[PDB]
C-alpha cells in the first residue's frame, strides 16, 4: 500500500511504481481502468531506481512531459530508451590528379599527386535529436583500409531533428576533403593505386563513431548544451537493453528496450514479452485484437522476423517447455536483437 | 475562478491564462471588453507551462514588454514565436586562373591553379535580431557538389536588425575566399572544370545552417550575449509550430505559430483557426468585417493560398464534415505550412 | 503626489520623474523654477523604466554624474542617448608589383603578384568614448567588391576620446596589409586588374561595422572593460530613437534622441518636438528668444534642413491640420532622420 | 562643522576635506598651522568624490602612503594625478638587402628583398611605474607612412621605474624586426624604395600608444598586476586635467593637474591658480618668497613660458579685468597646457 | 609601554617592535640581554607597517621561520630584503654558414645564410630561490646591437638554489638558437658581417631582465607557485633600499638593505649605520671588537671600499660635521651603493 513512502527521492511512490500508474496535472495519480478510453495510458517502472534505462532523465521527468519537446511521443514511457543514432551516406566521390603536368612523365611524384574528395549526408533514425554531430569516418580501397578523418570545424553541422537528413530534403550533399586544413591524401601508391582506381572504383566509406550533445531544462537554467555529452551513455545503455529494428519500403526505425537478468536477486524492473514490447515501443496498437500499425498489420502471417544466431539458438533452446507455441509470448533476452521486415 | 493560485510559478493566475487577459502597469489585469477601444489588446496562453512556445522567454515576460526593445511588436503575444531566420544571397563570382604562366602550356598545375571568389549578402526576415551570424554555405557546380565553408573570424559580422541586410542598404557586398587563411580551392579538375566554367557558369551558392545569439535582460546582469546560443531552440520550435509566409512585391515575412495535438490528453494550449491566426500573427486587422493588411485587402477573392501536398491532402480530406465550406475556419495542423501570395 | 513610492526600484520617485526634476547633492530634489538661473537644469524621464533609452546606464545614474567622466556633458540628460560611432578615412594606397622579375615576361604568376597597402585613420563623432576599436573594412575596385579584413591584433588601438582622431592630431596614418599575418592579396586578375589600376585608381575603402567596449564603475569594482561589449546595444537603440546630424565647416555631430509610438497604450515617455529636441541635444540655448549655438544663430532663416523621403512625405502629410505652420513644432517620428546644414 | 559625518564612505570627514587637512598615524587630523614647520604639509580635496582625479586610488589612500612605494612623493596629494607616460627613442636602423644574389640582376624579387631592423629604447617620465610595456610603433619613409607593429612576446619587457630607461643606463638598445615571427617587410617598391633609401635615409619612427598595468595592495590579496589595465583611465584623466611640462638641460617632467568648469553648479573641487599649482606639482618651494627649485629659481625673470594658441588667446582675452597683471595669478583652464623652458 | 595594543594587525606589539625583540615558541617575547649568549639574536622593525621591506612576507613571518626553508638564515631579519638576482654567463658561440653550396659563389642568399648558436649558463647570487627563470638576453656585434630573445618553452629551467648554477656544477652549458621554433638569424649583412666575424669575433651577450616566481605557504593551501610573480616587487624594493656587494676570490654576494628619508615626518623605521648594516646583512660578527667574516678580517686596514660618484660626493659633503672621522659611522643614504673588495 506503500503508505506514501518514497525510497529513491524521485517524487513518486513505490506501489504506484509497482502496479500501474499514470500522470495527471504533474501529480502522481494511482490508477483506475476507466480513463484508458479517455486517452491516457499506463506505465510501470523501477521503484528502486532513479532512472530505469541509462538515458539521463528520471522516471517522473520522462513520464510527465517536462523534459524536452523535440523528442517523439514514444519516449515518454520508462521502459523505452530515448537516445538517437545517426548514419552517414556517401555518393559522388571525385578526384583531382597528377599534380604538376599530367593526367610517369618525369614530373609526377609518387606521393601527393591526386587529391580525393567525397560527398556525404547524415541522417538520424531513432528517438531524440543531437544538437551537434562530429562523426569519424574512414575510407577503404577494396580491402586496403585507407585514411580516417574527423569532422572538422566547418562540417560539424548543427541540431538534427528526428527522422531527417542533415541538409533538409531538397538540398545538395556536403563536401569532404580535409585533414586539419590540408588537402587530404593521395590514393597512396600513385602509379599503382590510381590504376587500381581505373577499373576498381571501390572507395567504400564506413562510419565508426559519432559524438554529440543533448539538453537539460530548468526555468532559471533554461537550456544548456555546453557540456552535456552523449559519448558517455551508450556503454550504460547497450549493456542493459535489447534492440528492435523495423523497416517499411520508405523509412526505418530502431529502438532500445530494457529487460531483466534472472540470476540477479536484486533487480526490480518489471518483466516483458516481445509481443508487448513491439506495442510499447512504437505507436502500434491493436486493430482486431492483434498488433497493427497506423494503417498496416504486423502479425504472424505478415512479419518477417529475421533473427541471428545468438537470438535463434536461445529461442530454439527455450521454445520446448511452453505448449502454446508463440514466439511473441517469450521472456526477453538481455542482449538480443530483432528485425521486423515488412 | 482560480482563487489566485498559480501552478507554474510564472507570476500569472490560471483563470487569467484560461479566459482572456492583458497586462496593465506590470500587473495581471483580469479582462473587461470595454478597453479594447482604448488601444489595449487581448491574450491567452498556456496555464500549465512556464513558456508557451519554444522561445526562451516566459509567458509574462513576452506579454509585458520587458524582454527586449528591438523585437517587433507582433512578438509580444504568447501564441507567436519570436525567432528569426536569415537568408544569404549571392552575386558576382569572380576567379583568378592558371597560376604560373598562362590564361596545357607545360607549367599549369592540375590541382590549385584557379582560385575562386564569391560575393554574398545576408538578410533577415522574421521577428527577432541575432547579434552574431556564422552561416555555413556550400557551392555546387551544376550537380557536382563542391566545397563548403564556415564564415571565418572576419566575415562573422555583428547585430542584425529585423528586415534589414547585413551591410545596410547602399553598400557593397562581402567577399568570400577562405578555408582558415588559405585561398580556397581550384575549380577542381583543372583543364576540365575550367572548360566547364567556360560556357557553364552555374556556380550555385546554397545555405545550410546559421548560428547566432540572443540577449537576456536583468538590472544588475544587464545584457549578455556570451553564451546564449540559438542553435538549441530550433528543434524545440519546429516540432511544435506551423509556418506562415506572406510576400508582397517588395518584402517578405515568415512566422511560426503554435497548435495542439488532439490525441494528447494533457496539452493545455487554446485552439485556433487559420483565419484567426493570420490576423494574430501580423498587424493585420479587419477593415470591413474581413481581414485587411496595413492598406491592402487579404480576403478570399484576393488570397493565393498556394499549399503543398501534406497540407492540401489533409484539408481536402477534412473539408467534408463542415457545411459552411470555409478554408479559413479549420483547426490547425501541427506541422503544416501556408504560402500567401499577393 | 506619488507619496514617495518607487515602481522601478531606480531610487527616484514617480511624480518626480513625471513632472520636472533635477538632482542636488546626490538626492532627488522635486522641482522649483527659481534655481534655473542658479546654473541648474531640468530633466524628465520614464517613471516605469529602469533605463529610458537603450544605453546601459540607468535614469538616476545618467542624471547625477557618477557614471564616467570622459562622456560629454550633453549626455547627462535621460532623453539623449550616450553612444558613439566611429568613421574611418582612407588615403595613400600604395602597391608593390610583379613579384619575381618584372615591373607577361614568363615569370609573373597570374595570382599573387602585386600586394596592396592602404593608409587609414579613425575618428569618433558622437557622445562617448570606446576603449577598443575593431573595425571591419572592405575594398572595392570600381564595382568589383574585393576583399574584406578585420583589424588585426597590432592595429586595434586603444581608448578613443570624443571628437578626436585615433592618432592624435599631428601624426602620420596607419598602415594596413594583413589577412592574419599573410601579405594581403593580389589585385586579382593580374595582367587585367593591374591594367585596370593603370588609369583606374578607384580603390574605394568602405566601413561595415566596428566593435568596442565601455566602462562600468563601482568603488570596490572600480573600472572594468574586459567583459563589457557594445555590439549588443545598437539594435536596442536604433529601433527606438531618431537621429540628428549637425555640421559646420570644421566639425560634425550626430546624436540619437528618443520618442514614443502613439498606438501603444503602455509607453510612458514624455512627448517632444524637434524645436525643443535640438535644444535638448546640444549646448544650444536661446539668445534672442530663438535657438542659437555657442556663437551661431540656428533659426529658420539660417537652417538648411535637408530631409529624405520618409521624413519629407510624412511631414507633408501631417503639415495640414495645424494653422501656425511651423516645422519645428511637430511631434517626433520614431525612425526619422534630420540633417542641419550650416 | 561636519559633525563627523561622511557623505562618500571614504573614511574621511567633509569639513576636513573642505578646509585644510593632513594625516597623522593613519587617522584624519583636522588642521592647525603650527605643525607645518614640523615637516608636515597641507591637503584639500573633494568631499563629494571617492577619488578626485581619474587615477584608481582614493583620496585617503593617496594622502596616507599605504598605496605603493615606487611612486614619487609628489603624488601623495589629491590634486595631482599619479599616472605615467613613456617615450620611445630610435637609433641605428640597419638593413639587409637583395635577398638572393645581389647588393636588376634577374634574380631579385620586387617584393621581400631587403629586410629592415631598428634599434629602440624606452624611457618613462612622469610619476608612476608601469609593470609591463606594450607600445605600438610605426615607421614612415619621408611621407609614405609604412608598416606598424606591436611589441611582440619577447620585446615586452618588465617593470619600469620612474625617470629611467628600459635598459638601465649602460646597456645596448633593443632590436626590432618582427610581425609575429616573420622577418618584417621590404622597403616596399624594391628598386624604387631602396634607391630612395640611397640618399634618403629618413626612416622616422613614431609612437602611437602604449599599454601597461599597475598595482593594487591588500594584506591577504597582497599585490596583483594580472588584470589591472592602464588603457581605461587616460580618457577619464585627460578630459579633466591640464598638463604641465618642465625641462632642464638634462631631464624632463610632465604632470597632470585638475581644475573646475565654472558652468557646472554641482562640482566641488577647490579652486587653483597656476602660481600655486607649479609649487603644488613638484618639490618646488619658496626660497625668497618666490618659487624656487631644489637649487634653481623659477620666476618671471627666469621662466620661458611658451604657450600655444588655445592658451594664449584665452589668457589674452581674460588678462583685462584684473589690475595686478600677474600671469601666475589666473584661474586654471580645463584643457590648457603649459611649457616651462629653463 | 604599548599596553599590548597592535596597530597593524600583524600579531606583534608596538613597543616590542620599537625596542629590541626576539621570537621564542612562535610567541612575541619582549627582550632581556641575558639570552644573547644562549644563541638568540635581536630584531627591530616597523611598528606601523605590515611588511617593512618590500618583499612579500610580513614582519612576524620573516622573523619566525615559518615562511620557507630554502631561504638563507640571513634573511630572517626584517632589515634585510629577501629577493634574488640571477646573472647569465656566455661561452662557446658557434656558427653554421653559407647555407646552400659554399664555405660570392652565385648561390649564397644575402639574408639567412649563417645561423648562430650560443652557450649560456645561469647562476644566482643573493638570498632566495626562484622556481622558474625566463631571462631575455640580447646580442651585440661590436656596437651593432643585434637581435634579442626570450627563453623559450624548452630552455626555461626550474628551481634555482641560492649560490648555485642552473646546471649543477659538473655539467655542460645550455644551447641557444631560437625565435619561437625558427633557427634564429643570419649575422645580418652576409658577405659583410661574416667578414666582420672573420677577425672580429666580438659577439657580446648581455642580459637585460629576468622573470620568475616565489612561494607562499599555508597548511591546507600548502605551496603554490602558480601566479606568485616576481616582476612586481623590484620597483617597490629598489626605490627604498640601498645595495651592498661583497666579493672574495671565489664567491660573490649582493644584498639590499632598507633606510629612511629624513624629510618625511611620518616614516617609522629605525635608523641605521653602515658599520652595523654590514654586520646585519651577512653572518659576519666581531672577533676582536671589530667586524670579521667567517674566517676573514673585514676592517679599515683590510677593506677596499670602492665607491662611485653619487656615494662619494655625498660622503665627502657630509664628512665635515663629525669629529671622529669614521666612514663606518655615517647615516645611510637612500639610493646608495657600496662595494667591498677583498
Amino acid at each position: 500500500e506503500d503508505e506514501d513512502l518514497d525510497t529513491d527521492n524521485d517524487n513518486i511512490p513505490d506501489s504506484y511504481e509497482r502496479n500501474g500508474y499514470t500522470i495527471k496535472d504533474l501529480i502522481a495519480v494511482k490508477w483506475e481502468d476507466s480513463f484508458a478510453e479517455q486517452g491516457y495510458k499506463k506505465y510501470v517502472s523501477n521503484y528502486l531506481e532513479s532512472n530505469t534505462a541509462g538515458d539521463p532523465y528520471t522516471d517522473y521527468e520522462k513520464a510527465s512531459g517536462s523534459f524536452d519537446k523535440a523528442i517523439k511521443t514514444e519516449a515518454r514511457d520508462p521502459l523505452v530508451a530515448a537516445y538517437p543514432i545517426v548514419g552517414v551516406g556517401m555518393e559522388k566521390l571525385i578526384i583531382s590528379t597528377n599534380e604538376h603536368a599530367s593526367t610517369t612523365g618525369l614530373s609526377i611524384n609518387k606521393g601527393e599527386s591526386a587529391y580525393i574528395n567525397a560527398n556525404v549526408r547524415y541522417y538520424n533514425t531513432g528517438t531524440a535529436p543531437m544538437y551537434k554531430v562530429t562523426p569519424t569516418t574512414n575510407l577503404v580501397l577494396d580491402g586496403d583500409t585507407l585514411s580516417t578523418i574527423k569532422a572538422q570545424e566547418n562540417q560539424i553541422g548543427n541540431n538534427l531533428s528526428p527522422g531527417d537528413t542533415y541538409p533538409k530534403k531538397g538540398l545538395s550533399p556536403l563536401a569532404l576533403n580535409t585533414m586539419d586544413q590540408f588537402s587530404s591524401r593521395l590514393i597512396a601508391a600513385n602509379y599503382d593505386q590510381l590504376k587500381k582506381l581505373d577499373a576498381g572504383k571501390q572507395i567504400k566509406l564506413e562510419t565508426t563513431q559519432v559524438s554529440g550533445n543533448f539538453g537539460t531544462k530548468n526555468s532559471s537554467g533554461q537550456i544548456v548544451t555546453e557540456g552535456n555529452s552523449w559519448s558517455d551513455y551508450i556503454s550504460q545503455i547497450d549493456s542493459i537493453s535489447a534492440s528492435i529494428i523495423l523497416d517499411t519500403e520508405n523509412e526505418s526505425y530502431e529502438r532500445r528496450v530494457t529487460a531483466k537478468n534472472l540470476q540477479d536477486p536484486e533487480d526490480k524492473t518489471p518483466e516483458l514479452t516481445i509481443g508487448e514490447a513491439i506495442e510499447k515501443a512504437f505507436g502500434a496498437t491493436k486493430k482486431d485484437g492483434l498488433l497493427y500499425f497506423n494503417d498496416i498489420p504486423i502479425d504472424e502471417s505478415c512479419v518477417e522476423l529475421i533473427f541471428d544466431d545468438n537470438t535463434a539458438n536461445k529461442i530454439k533452446d527455450s521454445l520446448k517447455t511452453l505448449s502454446d507455441k508463440k514466439i511473441y509470448n517469450v521472456k526477453l533476452e538481455r542482449g538480443m536483437n530483432i528485425l521486423i521486415k515488412t
